[PDB]
């Protein structure tokens, strides 16, 4: 029940659940949400929100889908918007970027603390401190933007970001990040419209691996 029931994956690995995978926790109104945990990876305890890994699954896709969530717990997906807001909401959440190239080089970037907020407020993204890792940092740029789609431009440009760039994201004027981008496979000669983290490949290679996860600060 929710009253004995795990509130996140930290929970979980206190319990004894120590390989990753699919598990029931109950959000703060008590809903229950199957969500992905990650218990392998520094020191363990993440709920991840997205994942990519071999472009099977389309990213280009409208506020709703983003707002419910899509893709495979076998494969891709994006959590849902409503739900990432939904586990960002209690006490303070430390997030990670993992990220992986086709020469196989494993990178990853890490911030202090991670919020979105509700629908009434496009899903704005509240971000802290940036505390380093092998990636760079390619996402402090994007601190209190809304979230936009092609179909809602939420960002601060005159342009649409979303339908340029061709994404999903907290979007500026327009990215430093894009990893809901289109799957391109490694280097690219369209311009930062790939799964692109600037501040380590830059904007025109896409990478094979995006995984973004958060646990109790
Ligand atoms: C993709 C994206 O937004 N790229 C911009 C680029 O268009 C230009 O404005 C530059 C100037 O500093 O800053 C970024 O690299
Ligand atoms: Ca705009």
């Amino acid at each position: 029940s929710c009253a004995t029931g795990p509130r996140n994956c930290k929970d979980l690995l206190d319990r004894g659940h120590f390989l990753s995978g699919w598990h029931t926790i109950y959000l703060p109104d008590c809903r229950p949400l199957t969500v992905l945990c990650d218990m392998d990876t520094d020191g363990g305890g993440w709920t991840v929100f997205q994942r990519r890994m071999d472009g099977s699954v389309d990213f280009y896709r409208d506020w709703a889908a983003y707002k419910q969530g899509f893709g495979s717990q076998l494969g891709e997906f994006w959590l849902g918007n409503d739900n990432i807001h939904a586990l960002t909401a209690q006490g303070s959440s430390e997030l990670r970027t993992d990220l992986v190239d086709f020469e196989g080089n494993h990178q990853f970037a890490k911030y202090k603390s991670f919020k979105v907020a509700d629908e009434a407020e496009k899903y704005k993204l509240v971000l802290g401190a940036f505390v380093g890792g092998s990636a760079g940092n390619s996402l402090t740029g994007h601190n209190n933007n809304f979230f936009s789609t092609k179909d809602q431009d939420n960002d601060v440009s005159s342009s649409n970001c979303a339908e340029k760039f061709q994404g999903a994201w907290w979007y500026a004027d327009c990215h430093a990040s894009n990893l809901n981008g289109l799957y391109l496979m490694g280097p690219h000669e369209s311009y930062a419209n790939g799964i692109n983290w600037s501040a380590a490949k830059g904007y025109k290679y896409s990478y094979k691996v995006s995984e973004m996860k958060v646990r109790p600060a």
